[PDB]
């Protein structure tokens, strides 16, 4: 029964053609949904009660579109999101962190960072946003300007550069090099370049981000018809599935959740499609290619990450449990696209929110009492991941897990991988 | 010899990549497609696309197959649609640069939950034979016996009509292998399939069926809601263009338009959009792995047509042949070349008007109907048809003097004897 | 180039010119051959063990010391010739030469002692002389038995029974010497610890032009099973009388290593020849060159694709450690082992990094010479009060010995493989350590 | 039939990985195909007898090597005459006649910087006596090849120059040497003295790989069956060396003292023949063809384009043979570079080209003696039928087999462009 579920016959195929031939509509997905859902907050999704339904449906990142609404409007949206998120904090083994992303208005006709963007970025730092989706990034200096406007207090905010025009596509490599990740902003991109070429830019950018090990978001009109209709079109479900098969870390909803009549249903639909698409991923070729393309490294976190993903595939590990302060150890595991869920146990609430940008990372916020012996504290965070995993359905007694830790406290010292039997 | 400009176009840097990941990384929005569009466009005929003048615009935009939906309209209504299509097609018989064969496909109403073929389908199928349709899109095919019933309804005079089985429910998906074995091809009928099975599972059924059809070397059509928003809007959504591109990258031989052309406000624009996306997607196909996998998966064969076809596709890739010119009576030799997905266009020269229309079901086949009177000496009749294919190729933009072409012929007249592959320099 | 650019900038272009590294990074086997370079010097320690047959030319304690320094890892006693008294003296001389270096772990070299049986002769089962010789082996503490003319699984069970309860730890390497042994190979390998491709008798039992097929098939199946395989007989035959081998002989040694053999053997070359030490030096020189020429990219990928999924944590840790070692060009994989099994499971994935196996078992230290790339270190310190400190001291012992022996340098990365509790069977930890 | 797929290591050939291919190698799987690696036998006191040479041709000798390091011009002229007499004794039966090449192996430069004066005299002797190939000793650079070419003069333009790589400089300057040479000999005797003995296998494997990539013949030479000079059976290292030279990709294997001065010249040839057939069946064509295909550059030459199409077609149907018409041997050489499992039966009217194509693995030359037919299409058909009739007589073909037929569109060399699939009747 285990080998009939999650497209395992198609996963064992020796060629991609045979993999497609073995895809089965009766093979049910078992693993947790890896691709994060970004939902744009607006009139249709602003209430605390509606936001609780969206968190339960699968929303991982709340997007604030600063093209519309005042600072007072967005502060209320943030407070409502935080209230809905913290309503589930009473059960720590099942609490789901939710990131808050600020999407900038953009430069418009201006040459650099607009004055409104400087004010909105400052607002973001003051309100503790986790991510910035920087509109119309055309070159590396645009990213440096966004970074500078965040100041010394916004050092930890992730900058996701939105590629929306020909210049952004042509200067992609220099933009990705200085950014934390990319958003394929298909709405403007589809007007700036011929509509029939957007798929080439999406597939290229996702590929280059996967190669770089940096998050990539597929955005705009994924389930457009769901703004007025309860069910999407056949092109829309195919688009969501293909963004996941392309290698996107995140999928987004704009009008579908901000102003549409079915915001919760749009989130449920993206969740349902993503789980199906993630099981249909051809890991045999994907891992081989990612593994071959990733350069040789003398960084112990990078070295441990490859060893752990290889070990997870060898035993069909249910999960890779990793201790992370900044999210980096979980991100380095995520770049190899393991089938095993990457359960990231962290004390940082911000890192827990931000790792939703990395596919297959399931953040757990550690709020249990400290142990006096560092080694004892480490084993406690590990047993915590195992209890949250059992509660959420990721793990069962008898499963094997790969545990990734470091040799001393503080970020940057991950160097250990262990094979553990559950219970 | 070819120049650096040649190797910058049609995603050639991405095509030479050693891995699929590197292939994606090398895809370039500035790399323009050069080759002719190889995925056929099926357009549904209705009130928005019925007039002779509108049909001429649709043929110019790229329509290769006209679909008659027998779920609506009388026999008199469909006969008029057929006559209007034929009039619009024959209006280009003058200029060889613009003349193009257009297939006529009859889409059946269906069993509507009843045993065997419905009485209306028996009558509509008989209408199709009497009006000389080329293809039948058989609705709600659930098992092999459904195909045999459609085949028996094509009566004594319609055995040459191609049966494309529409897979629209769970049973059709589960019994796919037995259905494909007795069918000429398949249509992934996503509209009903999306209601019959969970909407989030349709992509698995589409990708599986396209894969199995590619492995079998039989045509597969991707259908329904590809550019749905274009029924009321002049431009499609980002999901819609992505869907068209992904159906081509999946391996579909044909893409379809339904309400977009039958009843919408922009039928010609919907055809133009599918044409534009398909050309872009066909250049982005990763032929290196696709050919290797089709080669490895295809069983060994002692059929000389199958053996010649793989030799010719290999020869075309080796020299970047501008085209593979094949002589075919039934379309079979062109279909066997098409199954290996050559980048080179397959120019199929035939005396059969029906085979010329039907080969639009096979990706990359460009049919040329040959009407010259036969030569007393057979080898001369063959050379005249090879030169007809070269001159139409030169006229249409495929070929130039100095290009290399692969020519596929047989050792004796009649169907079933293809066994020769020649490398020719265009003079 | 982009997959090695930062590491090339860090380690230098000279590092990537040595040990056939340009040929190792090739994307195809054809390109790998095209990039093989006679100027690319081997850097790694020799990983294929040399088995030298002991005889009149290699019996003195002084000669045996020169053979240990030349590279002999396993001493073979051919029980087809000589009395029990003769073999006991050979064993004592080997042990005396081996223990003459036991003053420091960075100079000590464990040497296994293998007993090669006379065989069944015309008989259907175990001979009475073999029963006596096998009991002699147990009484004299031999590490391995090379069982002659193994034709089926019951032959190996008979050898195992004749070793008795005290010889349970002795490794049985079945010699395949005829058509029946080749046809029943799978059942023989299943019950044996390893195989010897006994080419001398095999070349008489089957057509001489078919021996290479049997050698390549058996080596492949042993590599797939993760069990040791020895290539034997006439590898450097002409060196019995000549100081230099023929062009076919050096090619044979290189090709046995490229085929995947864990061990290579010398018979008359060391037992009776005029150049026993030179024959060992020649096999050492060829094996080092051939090991660097191995196409690890395809070999590792194929060992992973062929190896079935495993729920054994030792097996899971071993593949993770080998993957980590390739990622950083680790100088070594240091493993703690009681029976040698954790080191054997690392060895089956054919890492380029040396597997330094730290053990308290003197017998396991001798027996792991059967596994390609395993460098045994015998730990002699008494156990620490805290188990977690005892483990750490053993790892530091492997690092300090590795530094003093040239395997490791300051700045190198090493992969360390340990377990969660004492006793055999609990390896489950892999650590990436920087050498300071 | 099931029996067909049990022979010639077909289970091992269908394997998905090289490791599984090795695991499936079967000593009971008998080779069926004709031996495709040519055997070069060195002529000497043990192999000059016209009667002994007839036995060596029957055993499998394809190329007779004259070592100009020993013997006078008078001695070598007699060698040539004896070889030609033994070869032409079988000309009475054209369907089974085997052409045999004559190769002149030069003495070399010695302490000199360039072409020695003795080599100039020996080279002119070769042109005057109609040798087919020159094995040029101690080639260190491209100018050495140009000097050998110049010493052959205007009448020796058709002679093939195989450069012998015997030292470190030849290995370092390999690419420039191969570019101007027709092929290479891995001259292991001197190479094993010039560089460390333990490095020769790296130079052999590299050179064979580069020659295979270039589509040019490569010869593995020296001490392959050395012990057979005095013993009736070779050592285990010797049979392994022959098998591994074939698995490496060598087009030719050589015998020196084994046939020139030993006591078992015919048995040494029979042993190389037996080992080569076994090793050729054990070749992992799945990866080999894929890699040769991927590495070979795109081509606009119709002979090259036809050759790859014909090799692909031959693999698709398990063709027993690829029958090619060739004037210079080039069309057959271009088929050979893709290492088809199907025998390449080359029909030619050029006696020299028939002898020289023995340098290309898997090329079986047939000398066609009939004067041209008036109708060119009938002349082409008669040659193809001669290849079929020869192939049936020699065991290459049977009724029911499929064969790939490679021809051109007009007479003369350089116009091959047609591939056809033919059923044997
Ligand atoms: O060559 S294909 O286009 C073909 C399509 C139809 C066929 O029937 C077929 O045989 C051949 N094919 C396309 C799908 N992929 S895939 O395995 O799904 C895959 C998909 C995506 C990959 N990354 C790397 C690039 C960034 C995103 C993640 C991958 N990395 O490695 N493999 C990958 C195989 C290759
Ligand atoms: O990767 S390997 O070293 C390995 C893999 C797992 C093993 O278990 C093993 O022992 C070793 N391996 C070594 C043998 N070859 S091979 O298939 O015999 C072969 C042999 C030779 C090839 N050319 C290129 C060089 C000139 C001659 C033709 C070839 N081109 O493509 N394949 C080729 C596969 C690759
Ligand atoms: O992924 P990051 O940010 O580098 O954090 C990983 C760090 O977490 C740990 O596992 C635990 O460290 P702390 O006890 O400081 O939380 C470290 O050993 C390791 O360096
Ligand atoms: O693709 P099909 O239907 O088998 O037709 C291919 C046939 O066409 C030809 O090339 C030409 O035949 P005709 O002269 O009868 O048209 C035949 O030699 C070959 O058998
Ligand atoms: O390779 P083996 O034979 O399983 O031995 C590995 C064992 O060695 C250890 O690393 C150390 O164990 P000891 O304290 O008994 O020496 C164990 O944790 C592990 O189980
Ligand atoms: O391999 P080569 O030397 O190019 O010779 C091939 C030539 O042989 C032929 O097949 C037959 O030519 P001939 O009639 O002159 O022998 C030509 O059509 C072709 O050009
Ligand atoms: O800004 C965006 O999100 C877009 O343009 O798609
Ligand atoms: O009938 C159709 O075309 C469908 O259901 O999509
Ligand atoms: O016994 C042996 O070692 C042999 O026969 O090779
Ligand atoms: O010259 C040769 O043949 C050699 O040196 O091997
Ligand atoms: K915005
Ligand atoms: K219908
Ligand atoms: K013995
Ligand atoms: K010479
Ligand atoms: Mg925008
Ligand atoms: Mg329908
Ligand atoms: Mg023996
Ligand atoms: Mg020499």
């Amino acid at each position: 029964a285990f080998f009939q579920q999650q497209q395992l016959p198609a996963a064992m195929a020796d060629t991609f053609l045979e993999h497609l031939c073995l895809l089965d509509i009766d093979s049910e997905p078992v693993a947790a949904r890896s691709t994060s859902i970004i939902a744009t907050i607006g009139p249709a999704s602003r209430s605390v009660e509606r936001l609780k339904e969206m968190i339960k449906a699968g929303m991982n990142i709340a997007r604030l579109n600063f093209s519309h609404g005042s600072h007072e409007y967005h502060a209320e949206s943030i407070a409502n999101v935080r209230e809905a998120v913290e309503s589930f904090a009473g059960s720590p083994l099942s609490y789901r962190p939710v990131a808050i992303a600020l999407d900038t208005k953009g430069p418009g006709s201006g040459p650099g960072l607009s004055e409104q963007d400087v004010r909105d970025l400052r607002f973001g730092v003051e309100h503790g946003v986790d991510i910035v989706f920087a509109s119309f990034v055309r070159k590396a200096s645009d990213v440096a300007a966004v970074r500078a406007a965040l100041g010394p207090e916004g050092h930890g905010i992730k900058i996701i550069s939105k590629i929306e025009n020909h210049e952004g596509v042509k200067r992609f490599d220099e933009i990705l090099e200085v950014s934390d990740g990319i958003m394929v902003a298909r709405g403007d991109l589809g007007i700036e370049i011929p509509a029939e070429k957007v798929f080439l830019a999406q597939k290229m950018m996702i590929g280059r981000c996967n190669l770089a090990g940096k998050p990539v978001v597929c955005a705009t009109q994924m389930l457009e018809s769901m703004i007025t209709k309860p069910r999407p079109t056949r092109a829309e479900t195919s688009d969501v599935a293909n963004a996941v098969l392309d290698g996107a870390d995140c999928i987004m909803l704009s009008g579908e959740t901000a102003k549409g009549n079915f915001p919760v249903e749009a989130v449920k639909m993206q969740h349902a499609i993503a789980r199906e698409a993630e099981a249909a991923v051809y890991h045999r070729q994907l891992f081989e290619e990612l593994r071959r393309a990733a350069p040789l490294s003398r960084d112990p976190t990078e070295v441990t990450a490859i060893g752990a993903v290889e070990a997870a595939f060898k035993c069909c590990a249910a999960a890779i449990i990793v201790l992370t302060t900044t999210g980096r150890s979980a991100q380095l595991l995520s770049r190899y696209r393991p089938r095993a869920a990457v359960i990231a146990v962290t004390r940082s609430a911000q890192a827990a929110r931000q790792v939703h940008l990395c596919r297959g990372v399931f953040p757990l916020l550690y709020r249990e009492p400290p142990e006096a012996i560092w080694a004892d504290d480490v084993d406690r965070r590990v047993q915590f991941g195992i209890e949250s995993g059992k509660l959420r359905g990721f793990l069962r007694v008898g499963d094997l897990v790969i545990v990734v830790t470091g040799w001393r406290p503080g970020s940057g010292y991950t160097n250990i991988m262990r094979v553990l039997s559950i219970s």
